[PDB]
């Protein structure tokens, strides 16, 4: 589909090229895919390309952090999708204190020595700015399996809920790091509705595009970790109108979000409430909603 | 507040202007206005005109029984605002025996007089087609003071409440009455579908363009028969955006609702069951979409 005029412009951190290549050929290396199809596929997805369009003014010695982070959070979401919530909720609670570092992994299992390996090199790089991280990402690992995902929602419940699902915290703590960027606790206050706001957009820009991938996963999938929980099928339901058409309604409202972004930027100016690191911040804001789209519309994972 | 494109071409009674003075004369006589400034705003909102848009291709000598119901209706709309749902239903709850004339009109109360007159002349040109009018319209009334206004909605359940509202069913049934047009319970119920999503098309458009009219009504009237019940405020509440951005994400969704009304009229034509009747009500489903939109952008009852 056709997506409205936006006047956000996507940019994409230089590294892309190199960061890719070393990212999924670690993967590659040391994730247990089922067989060369899915192999291709992982490598066709780009989760490094929409981490750096996330994060286009990540420091370049951090980037790849962030990619490795985002890479695997990606293959353990498309692996909830076989389990239970109950089986969802093991997986995810046996990565948690390993995430901390309290407990050592199995080495014979990747996923648990992989996530081990990232956040002993994260904090190794900055103590103080890794484990900031740490909660965000069990706040939206937790939301994963969340039984609400099994109960009727309206709109605004679901981008409440989603706001976790969507990992909005993790996304901003780990853009904060990549880019060595500290904000204070006010400063961080400051900008609440900012963040309310864009995690709308990342959700339902998301929502728009994978829609078709989940529709399928609904069908083949487990009964509860592949449960249909959209924005799409939700404004289809609440309208009466095709899932197309629900898409086509919600991109015009992902752009009034922009509208209210800047908005609420421009406010926070004249209020004299911006500091040199909040406008740094807001406009990385800006990055993450341009570049979740750019990716979400060329990604063969929303596409095949 | 530029409308999205559409293909539904509006079409007015050939008749208007002399239905008008005579429909217009006839309440300015009898109807108990406050002052000369509010028989002025009567006539500036050409209520007379909206009906003559809804119904473009009603009988000559029909047209006018439609004029006067729908006008009435809009005062009494006007009405219930200053009071509260209690007064506002034993104000509705009065008219009903009298609009069946199983209860004679206080000859000395506009209201009761007017009503009863109406539906005694409207049956004694068609009984049978004036009868089915009867239930749809109180379904109208009692909507009109139910308790679930000032209860919180979604998108979904304020469409299904406001259909009731908005008195789409009885629209139908003055249509039909007006056309001469007569359906049986079988024809009717292949349409059912389509009813339902005129409603919805019905319903936004008029909360888009009332909108202003209806926040100041709100903050100066009655706080329950005055409160505010519209899609433009839910779909701001559930997204988070102005009215004015809930008005621009609406107005995209009407065009969806128009695309469906197209969709559904086909199948039904490629199923072989749309009868001559059908394509004539169908029609005039579509002439109540365009002709409300026209209105509603171009009434003085919204702009002042
Ligand atoms: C992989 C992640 C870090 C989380 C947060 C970021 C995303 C919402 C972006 C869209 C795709 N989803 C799968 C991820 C899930
Ligand atoms: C007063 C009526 C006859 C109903 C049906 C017609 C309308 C939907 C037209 C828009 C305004 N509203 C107030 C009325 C309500
Ligand atoms: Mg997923
Ligand atoms: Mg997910
Ligand atoms: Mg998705
Ligand atoms: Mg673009
Ligand atoms: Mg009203
Ligand atoms: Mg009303
Ligand atoms: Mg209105």
């Amino acid at each position: 589909l056709e997506p409205p005029p936006s006047t956000f412009q996507p940019l994409c951190h230089p590294l892309v090229e190199e960061v890719s290549k070393e990212v999924d050929g670690y993967f590659l290396q040391h994730w247990n895919f089922p067989n060369e199809k899915a192999r291709k596929k992982f490598v066709a997805a780009g989760f490094s390309r929409v981490t750096c369009l996330y994060f286009p003014k990540a420091l370049d010695d951090r980037i790849h952090f962030a990619c490795r982070l985002l890479t695997v959070l990606f293959l353990i979401d498309d692996l909830l999708e076989y389990m239970s919530f109950e089986e969802g909720s093991a997986y995810n609670e046996k990565l948690i204190p390993i995430s901390r570092g309290d407990v050592l992994p199995d080495r014979s299992i990747p996923v648990e020595y992989i996530i081990y390996d990232l956040w002993e090199s994260m904090r190794a790089h900055d103590r103080e700015m890794a484990d900031e991280i740490l909660e965000p990402v069990f706040l939206f690992m937790r939301a994963q399996t969340d039984r609400t995902r099994a109960r009727p929602m309206g709109l605004g419940g679901y981008l409440e809920y989603r706001e976790r699902d969507v990992g909005k915290e993790l996304l901003a703590a780990l853009m904060r790091f990549s880019m060595g960027l500290k904000l204070s606790p006010s400063e961080l206050q400051r900008v609440r509705e900012i963040d309310a706001n864009c995690s709308k957009h990342l959700s339902v820009v998301n929502d728009i595009y994978s829609y078709e991938k989940e529709l399928y996963t609904s069908k083949t999938a487990h009964s509860e970790g592949g449960i249909l929980c959209t924005s799409v099928q939700i404004l289809a339901q609440e309208a009466d109108v095709t899932a197309e058409a629900a898409k086509r309604v919600l991109f015009v409202m992902c752009r009034e979000w922009e509208l209210r972004h800047q908005l609420l930027v421009a406010r926070l100016s004249a209020e004299g409430l911006e500091t040199p690191g909040l406008a740094a911040y807001v406009e990385g804001l800006e990055y993450q909603m341009s570049g979740n789209e750019l990716w979400s519309q060329t990604t063969l994972r929303y596409s095949v």
